[PDB]
């Protein structure tokens, strides 16, 4: 079974080609070498929806995108989560656990 997770991160970029996106350890979240763009919303915020494994335990950060690559990754460790079986939202703050 699957869940849909929203990620959510306030991040101002320069230009008009960076993009935030998500990377992590499962298969769902790319396994560290690909991405899952978040979208640009009202506010400087970022946000998209994934579907992920119910019920288990997945590590994965913020990256910042341009030019096909990854150019700054998350200052922080890897983040865990939880994901659980209900549908959710995961705000949080660039760098800060
Ligand atoms: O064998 C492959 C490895 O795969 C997995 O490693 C993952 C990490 O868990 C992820 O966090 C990420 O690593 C990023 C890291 O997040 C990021 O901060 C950056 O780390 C740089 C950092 O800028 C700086 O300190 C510099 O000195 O070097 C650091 C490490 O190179 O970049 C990392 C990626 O290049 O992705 C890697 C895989 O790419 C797995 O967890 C490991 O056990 C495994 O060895
Ligand atoms: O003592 C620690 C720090 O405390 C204060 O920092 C505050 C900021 O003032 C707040 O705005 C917020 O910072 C967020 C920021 O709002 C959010 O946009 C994002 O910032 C990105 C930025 O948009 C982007 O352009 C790029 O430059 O990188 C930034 C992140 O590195 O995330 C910020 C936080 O992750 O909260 C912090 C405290 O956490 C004080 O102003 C700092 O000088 C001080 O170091």
């Amino acid at each position: 079974q699957q869940v849909s997770v929203r990620f959510q991160v306030h991040y101002v970029t320069s230009t008009d080609v960076q993009f935030i996106a998500v990377t992590g350890d499962h298969e769902c979240l790319g396994r560290w070498n690909t991405y899952i763009p978040l979208h640009y919303n009202k506010d400087g915020f970022w946000s998209h929806s994934i579907f992920l494994p119910a019920d288990t335990v997945v590590e994965w950060k913020f990256v910042l995108v341009e030019n096909g690559g990854v150019t700054r990754w998350e200052e922080c460790s890897n983040r865990f989560l939880e994901t659980g079986h209900e549908d959710k939202v995961v705000h949080a703050w660039w760098g800060i656990h």
